[PDB]
């Protein structure tokens, strides 16, 4: 059978986004090892991306538009979870684990990776959950580029609902109070606003030294050619 | 800090910076004209930022940041409030109404109004209310360039402030949550529209606050 998207519970959200996660992949001068490990994750992001409870409702090319705005956030995300046991470390790969002064080797590196480890010392003392994570990211790839077909829209925005409600029941059963999960939400949501800061500074500094809408497209294209 | 919802409220209703007017055009004159605008808003908006509770009592240091960091997402917020019973118009000034094939004569420049537009139409179809919105525009003060305990305690305030806001309006718990999350990803596309501003504006405070 299938289960509509609007119809989750909040555990069944969290189930159905901890299922898709991708796994960690492993590195293979400092750039053309960064892009080999962000093209081999690109391809699993496709594969998880459709199995974010909603995307495939979506039209083709609003999947990739979706896809298109959020792609960096996505990589960057992981990678701060990643980073979140190492204080001060940047875990690209688990053969791959940076630091600031490396960061130095490569103009204008730094201050990303400076935003890239405050954002996971942030998330390390909110103590985020991976149940946490799963749903700021699926948040990401379907809010990002949802403001850039009105059914479209309204769909987007009430599987969004679903993925809040899906927060919101974490955090009662975690015992919050009702302001500490209004609070720890807006807090979580607000983190979400610097990495879209961190994207576009990434972005800038990628196009000065990329995936289009058309090999994205290519690549969700792809996926359907799959064996399962 | 010590205030309550309606407190709180009520001090960012009275700090509001006031409209603005603007002082047909070609490229250079539009820009020119955006550009005295700004200019002339961003000396409301220090005075506005040094009433928002919570603010002056942070360092000097911090004050300037935040503000560096965040003016255009602050201008550019009010001008999505201002413009949103205005379909397919940006109103920067009540004598300076800009629809889209008026940014199509600067190179770069519609692409911006076009996020500008979107996010309008959005806050639209959502129903903001002035209250709301006065809060949303304190947020992004004090969140642009946040990444310190003091600045989350006034976030904190201001999350508490929008729900009792939509509890007031009669919103069940679950609708609060849903609105408040709906907002603050706004708040994403905004410093989004920001970034890609400033690009464009570089193909091309200390005093008010001390
Ligand atoms: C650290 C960094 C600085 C930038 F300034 C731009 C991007 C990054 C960055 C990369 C490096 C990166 C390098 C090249 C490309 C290119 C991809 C492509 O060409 O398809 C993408 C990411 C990255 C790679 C893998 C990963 O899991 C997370 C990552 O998070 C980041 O913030
Ligand atoms: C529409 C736009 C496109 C850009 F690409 C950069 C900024 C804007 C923009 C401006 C125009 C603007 C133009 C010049 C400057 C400053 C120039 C300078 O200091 O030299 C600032 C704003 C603006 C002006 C007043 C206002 O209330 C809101 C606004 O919101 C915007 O998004």
């Amino acid at each position: 059978g299938s289960h509509m998207a609007l119809s989750l519970t909040a555990d069944q959200m969290v189930s159905a986004l901890l299922d898709a996660e991708p796994p960690i992949l492993y590195s293979e001068s400092m750039m053309g090892l960064l892009t080999n490990l962000a093209d081999r994750e690109l391809v699993h992001m496709i594969n998880w991306a459709k199995r974010v409870p909603g995307f495939v409702d979506l039209t083709l090319h609003d999947q990739v538009h979706l896809l298109e705005s959020a792609w960096l956030e996505i990589l960057m995300i992981g990678l701060v979870w990643r980073s979140m046991e190492h204080p001060g470390k940047l875990l690209f790969a688990p053969n791959l684990l940076l630091d600031r002064n490396q960061g130095k080797s490569v103009e204008g590196m730094v201050e990303i990776f400076d935003m890239l480890l405050a954002t996971s010392s942030r998330f390390r003392m909110m103590n985020l959950q991976g149940e946490e994570f799963v749903c700021l990211k699926s948040i990401i790839l379907l809010n990002s580029g949802v403001y850039t077909s009105l059914e479209e829209k309204d769909h987007i925005h009430r599987v969004l609902d679903k993925i809040t409600d899906t927060l919101i029941h974490l955090m009662a059963k975690a015992g919050l109070t009702l302001q500490q999960q209004h609070q720890r939400l807006a807090q979580l949501l607000l983190i979400l606003s610097h990495i879209r800061h961190m994207s576009n500074k990434g972005m800038e500094h990628l196009y000065s030294m990329v995936p289009s809408y058309d090999l994205l497209l290519e690549m969700l294209d792809a996926h359907r050619l799959h064996a399962p």
